[PDB]
């Protein structure tokens, strides 16, 4: 199996910037214009409209028009950083500041299984991804909807999904957002696990709250946000954008829209509870001008995300974007270039929370076991990169340079990250070993990890209470 | 075929830094210590030793010990930037400053051909790579030893290699460095092409001058450097390092050794001719602690190269490092992650000259047609990325945001880089089209490009004179 899990990354390296002060001010000014003149829809949520009117916004039907600065002022109560608590406290993760936390793929209804089949995902696959995330040394979070399990009823599956993050991992996990009652169920389960007062006082979940970009928040998302914000749980407020389709085709226009959507949605959390933890999220990709298809790994989404990180730091919210994203159907060089381009930006932008750090394929439709293994290996490289350059006397190596001297070599001397998947052997050895592509070695490694997996301890009293809760909830509803 | 070729990149984006002022001063101070106490070998070149003694260095056998600051002072005459002239002046490339110039793979004795065979490279393959580099829109240079042609005698092949860069391309090219007489032949050919006085006054070649790291320059390399520096041609002074083997295993120790080697070798060019153009080069990879094998795409080489770029800017020399480097045997996700990690650093470090920007596979032993096509596509993305964020009124897109408004989409409106190799189609379409990996599409595209290729015009009088020169030189030697 793998080594021990590493804690969250603390970046010693700098954030890479694409906008100068004038550009940042321009985008900020333009977002305030959008918020006042155009507004943001808060749909099918009368309570939300009442909250906005009370806060001093101008509500016209379902469109909320914001006085300049209001959202930013309301966000003064949001924490710049906070702890995401894990049931094993050694796995707690900082969200914000110099920290970077990797989480798995979220959302796919299909898997590419270890036998090469593209098929609907099941609870068995969900559990397998939870297991692999538990074992992956640089996967800091267990995640959320690692895949969508087809073989449990839609109104019940959330219970099994949350349970899986508790039973098969001890890393911090995400909650259900698919209906407000499911968010309530997540909170109830969390209270069984951590204690009632503990949950009211500490974030134990991050929860994905998408905007229906452009410039709409819908009932379901607002409903989950209201539950989590009332219980001190974190909302990842995330525009969902393909530039050219759900936002302008340009970087600057996309950033402006993103900032407007985040200001409104994040400020909303503070209207529910001052101090509720909230992140500035962004999902941003491009479209093919030929096809209209979603495209990844291209320059425009990287520039958007670098810029958005700058805007997030200035707003004072922890930032989520990026991951190992791609549009390829197979874990080939396209998948890898796209994922690598996105992941390198993710680290260098100083991203605090990385959804989709491993496992995404096919534009988000697939959770791939092989891809997960390849990506998690990259995550270990990013974790090591983030430590930056050691400048200790030993690292300076002057005695080694002296002792070796010109014309010698350093292999023998005392002074003199490791991928388990890269093949660094000669052609001849690699040909003897079956001319294998990396995904074949990834397949074998996933199988090996799953064979050696041992579940982290769970108090049997807590397990029983969770199972009793789940059973009661399932019995209260027909499928 | 492809679109028109683009000129050299002018970066509008910032350089990413890994060392702060104290760290930079530390490395600079430590390199001066190495140069004085340990020295650098200049082997089997009595003239070089005499030049160093005359300049005020302390020569002990073949070891040159340098007073502190001497090399840096001598380098004051080296140009911070210069033009690399092409026979078609529209293809001239700036070397230095904010410019970035991509060149092909250099060195492999094997190819992976379009039929999938790993075999010794031939002059036909050399020509094919020159053709593909001519056509690739973001390949700014024709390169040098795009592969090593096995089917021409070792003492003659340089003539055909240089000729190929003239006949099949009009982009700036590199010279032969394999013996001093071959460098003389390159200069003679260049004078036939551009004119005698033109060559003495303008760089028309960049020429790879490796150190035999650690801390040795050998006769052959010094001999080529002496020829090119006397004729105003550029030397790319390049440590050749696997950290842990040819330099210390640490980043800081590697950087110190690199800076010492470059200071000595680059200053040497100014002893031959003040003002001779010279680059700070670095080839830097790691080794597998298990195997001892060369490894790429890992954190340590990226940190070395980011740092080395900082040291190069402070020294005042144009910088070469990076490229699309990897150790994989096949153009798979390993090849792509490694190449992408290296290439993203290459751009963000502000690299001026990128050897090996496309085509390298198998740790430098292979020039791959498929890999070249995949990599050159990435180069187009890097070219577009380098332009940074447009902040024009049109790019701000406020009228588009207004006209679309919340709940609509931007696909239809007036306001609303393209890979020819990414598959961005649905699973269903991609399955109908043969479940193809990107390298299969790359194969087809290379074949298509080579079918449509038309050689750039060459004056028949110049062609005849080159052929007469070549024939005379070949007839003067047995193979
Ligand atoms: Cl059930
Ligand atoms: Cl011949």
């Amino acid at each position: 199996g793998p080594g021990p899990s590493l804690p969250y990354i603390q970046r010693r390296i700098r954030e890479y910037e694409v906008l100068d002060e004038e550009g940042l001010q321009l985008i900020e000014r333009n977002a305030d214009v959008v918020l006042e003149e155009i507004g943001i829809e808060f749909r099918d949520d009368a309570e939300a409209l009442d909250l906005w009117k009370a806060a001093g916004a101008d509500v016209r039907g379902q469109r909320v028009h914001f006085p300049k600065g209001l959202c930013r002022e309301l966000l003064k109560t949001a924490p710049k950083d906070f702890t995401w608590h894990a049931r094993n406290p050694e796995r707690n993760a900082q969200i914000g500041g110099k920290a970077t936390v990797f989480a798995p793929v979220y959302g796919p209804p299909f898997v590419r299984d270890l036998d090469g089949n593209r098929r609907y995902a099941t609870i068995e696959d969900f559990r397998n991804f939870v297991k692999l995330a538990y074992m992956a040394p640089s996967m800091h979070s267990s995640g959320g909807t690692v895949c969508e399990p087809v073989d449990i009823a839609v109104n019940k599956r959330h219970l099994d999904m949350v349970y899986s993050h508790i039973r098969y991992s001890d890393k911090p996990f995400m909650g259900s957002v698919t209906a407000p009652e499911r968010a309530e169920d997540t909170v109830a389960m969390a209270k069984i696990l951590f204690g009632d007062d503990f949950v009211e006082n500490n974030a134990v979940t991050l929860n994905l709250i998408n905007a229906n970009s452009p410039m709409v928040f819908d009932e379901t998302m607002l409903g989950a946000a209201k539950v989590y914000a009332r219980h001190n749980q974190a909302c990842v407020v995330s525009p969902f954008i393909l530039s050219g389709a759900m936002s302008p085709v340009t970087v600057a226009g996309t950033l402006t829209q993103i900032l407007a959507e985040v200001l409104a949605g994040a400020a909303f959390t503070q209207l529910i509870r001052k101090g509720a933890p909230v992140l500035f999220g962004t999902f941003a990709a491009s479209i093919s001008m030929q096809s209209g298809a979603p495209t990844f790994g291209t320059p425009e989404p990287s520039l958007v995300s670098y810029g958005a990180a700058q805007l997030a730091r200035r707003l004072g919210l922890p930032f989520r974007t990026g991951g190992s994203l791609c549009g390829s159907k197979v874990p080939d060089a396209q998948a890898a270039h796209e994922s690598a381009n996105t992941l390198n930006m993710t680290l260098l932008a100083g991203t605090n929370f990385v959804l989709h750090a491993a496992g995404w394929l096919e534009g988000g439709l697939v959770s791939s076991y092989e891809k997960f293994m390849i990506d998690q290996d990259q995550l270990g490289m990013m974790q090591k990169m983030a430590e930056g350059v050691d400048l200790s006397e030993d690292a300076q190596a002057l005695d080694a340079i002296r002792e070796v001297g010109p014309g010698s070599h350093y292999l023998g001397c005392a002074h003199t990250y490791r991928s388990p998947l890269a093949d660094n052997n000669s052609f001849e050895q690699w040909e003897i070993e079956g001319e294998k592509r990396i995904e074949q070695r990834a397949n074998a490694l996933a199988r090996s990890w799953l064979e050696h997996y041992e579940a982290p301890y769970l108090d049997p009293a807590i397990d029983e209470a969770l199972k009793e809760f789940i059973a009661k909830r399932k019995d209260s509803m027909p499928d």
